[PDB]
């Protein structure tokens, strides 16, 4: 239903959003524990998720404006433009959108 | 191997960079079946990865290949294994 | 992704509102498997979330559809901008008036 | 049984129609586990399928059967000269009675 592919280099979210979009995809956004795990397995290191507080300050939503219905915050998170990264243990950290991380793109038919 | 086409047109350089950044390469037809599958994904003229990018050419809607400059812009179809 | 069918037949406008009220949308098949899944859930002719209202058949998200399964002779235009799509019991698609009434299959996801 | 919530608030009458349209019914918790599950789908205050229209302070599900399991906030309701009373699930998981005419989120339950 969803194809996940990781980038080779680390980059800020703006470059990441543009990368996934180029091939009609989006920055990976897990809707449940299974997808979270799926993305965690393809990413070789900490990677960006398609969740930010860009539209509404300090309120996390997906790239379509919906508040996320699934989260998996690391202990102490989200700790406050805010972005989200998926750690190697699968938990989430709140980080600056300007910092660079691997990118996992999500694709569907 | 699955194929995905870009939303916009671009020169082969940017195209090779795009597919490789996501760990694939510009679609390279190995047989009539793949050439056909690649055209099916590209819904208009698109670059091919042609030696292939790892040891220019565009695929037309009729499935035939034309030799065009590596500097002009067309759609890109990336292939992933 | 899961699908649920309505009990009543209704026009596209009502269909859309119905599905969205429970955080879903009108079922929109992205491949043959999904088309089959929707086919199984609706045991009768039902609306799909595809129309030409914004033009060109697009999903209720403004994107042109990348999957279709037109019945022989379809799509037969009913009138620019008022074209909708229904899935027949055999799984093929017909182009019909958005104002006509059909069952509705809503799609939901996590 | 699986649950789904609405995006907007509405009176009980409209909620009943909404859930039935998709072959379900307004969610009715039959035990604490379901109650917790419905509250989890329903982040905010939501209607349950229980009212005392017939006899004041006696709550029945939408089929006319008096409910067994209850999780009243501050004990059983004890209204007087009241309109039809409905039940909403609060953020604390307890139940509170409110006029069926007021508007709250809806949680539908399905058995598909």
């Amino acid at each position: 239903k969803k194809y996940f592919m990781s980038s080779v280099r680390r980059m800020p979210l703006n470059r990441a959003k543009a990368l996934c979009s180029e091939l009609q995809g989006t920055v990976a956004t897990p809707r449940n524990a299974e997808e979270n795990r799926a993305i965690q397995n393809v990413a070789k290191d900490v990677a960006f998720l398609g969740i930010t507080d860009q539209r509404t300050e300090n309120v996390f939503e997906d790239l379509t404006g919906n508040r996320v219905r699934y989260t998996n915050w690391n202990e102490g998170e989200p700790n406050n433009e805010n972005c989200v990264v998926l750690l190697t243990n699968g938990k989430w950290n709140d980080v600056p959108c300007s910092d660079s991380f691997l990118v996992v793109c999500e694709f569907s038919d």
